[PDB]
């Protein structure tokens, strides 16, 4: 009949037990300061629905940077400003600090923190196995704590991670599709980039959690020690899973539609065909050898999973062995 209802293994309940007002982000009321407090120096880049630049608080003359807001979907804007009033100081996210409206075009506006970033594009390829493990803990940290707090971020990926690499600090950006986990909701399956969806997007399961950023982590994380980006290279939302299938097998995958009783859509029929489960040892060669290790490759398997249920939590994944070295520095605080 129908598809199988999920629930989050983690968090499930927490923003039940949280005054309506944490999560009702439509009647949330905002205080809206003016952007002429704000000069712009140069714009920087941009989202889907954003364009963001540097810019300068004239009152106290830091540098921040601004994100000008224009997006098709308006009460997107409430959520977005919402998610990150109730992260704020959590660590490893972009903090907030200040809402505004251009007074004459009336656009609204977020004022950021400013972080230095290096395109991933170039930072990546000079990575090393240590620094691929710490940042990697960096990210966990803003992920658990932002599902400890009830919030999927569900657009994980390189250009959503912010990295000061002279000063070996990260920010998780972009939360304008983030959204509050609430148990049996069913959710918008387009969410994230294509080359990071996780397998329950691109077969259309809407039941979803948190686990969806732990299924994205892991395309980041064989993207860096493999240094193939992406790694799941597909043509489209279809084809996305046909790459999937050929790296994870097809087995795993006609379970997993069993198990949640899915309704595959019939463009997968001829697609898909019949692919085995590769050993992660057909990835390495000479040139990624230095950044692949059995802790790496035994960590990198528990991440891209099918089943969302069997990924690790981002806690889970902060308490495995390839993050030990890690661990250990940050004790002695090095
Ligand atoms: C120094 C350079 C070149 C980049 C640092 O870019 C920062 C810095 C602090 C805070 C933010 C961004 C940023 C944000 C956002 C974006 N970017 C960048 C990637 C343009 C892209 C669109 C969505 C969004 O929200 C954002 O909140
Ligand atoms: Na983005």
């Amino acid at each position: 009949s129908g598809p199988v209802p999920s629930r989050a293994r983690v968090y499930t309940d927490v923003n039940t037990h949280r005054p309506r007002e944490y999560w009702d982000y439509e009647s949330h009321v905002v205080e809206w300061g003016n952007q002429d407090d704000y000069q712009l120096v140069r714009k920087l880049g941009r989202g889907k629905y954003s364009e963001v630049f540097e810019a300068i608080n004239i009152t106290n003359n830091e540098k921040v940077v601004v994100k000008i807001l224009k997006p098709v979907k308006k009460k997107k804007i409430k959520r977005e400003i919402k998610i990150l009033e109730n992260l704020r100081g959590g660590p490893n996210i972009i903090t907030l600090a200040d809402i505004v409206k251009d007074p004459v075009s009336r656009t609204p506006a977020l004022v950021f923190e400013h972080v230095n970033n290096t395109d991933f594009k170039q930072l990546y390829q000079t990575l090393t196995d240590y620094d691929i493990r710490f940042y990697m803990y960096e990210i966990l940290k803003a992920l658990d704590y932002c599902h400890s707090m009830g919030i999927m971020h569900r657009d994980v990926k390189p250009h959503n991670v912010m990295i000061d690499h002279e000063h070996r600090k990260l920010r998780l950006i972009d939360w304008g599709l983030a959204e509050f986990y609430h148990p049996g909701q069913e959710y918008n399956v387009r969410v994230a980039s294509r080359y990071f969806k996780g397998p329950e997007l691109l077969v259309d399961y809407q039941m979803y959690d948190y686990s969806l950023d732990m299924w994205s982590l892991g395309c980041m994380l064989a993207s860096m020690i493999f240094r193939k980006e992406p790694f799941f290279h597909g043509h489209d939302n279809y084809d996305q899973l046909v790459r999937i299938a050929k790296v994870l097998g097809t087995e795993d995958l006609y379970d997993y539609i069993d198990k949640y009783n899915i309704e595959l859509d019939p463009r997968f029929n001829d697609i898909l065909g019949r692919h085995s489960r590769k050993r992660w040892e057909r990835f390495v060669h000479s040139e990624n050898q230095h950044l692949v290790s059995p802790e790496a490759l035994d960590f990198l398997d528990k991440l891209l999973r099918y089943d969302h249920q069997s990924r690790l939590t981002a806690r889970e994944a902060m308490e495995h062995p390839y993050f030990y070295t890690v661990v250990k520095d940050q004790a002695r605080m090095g």
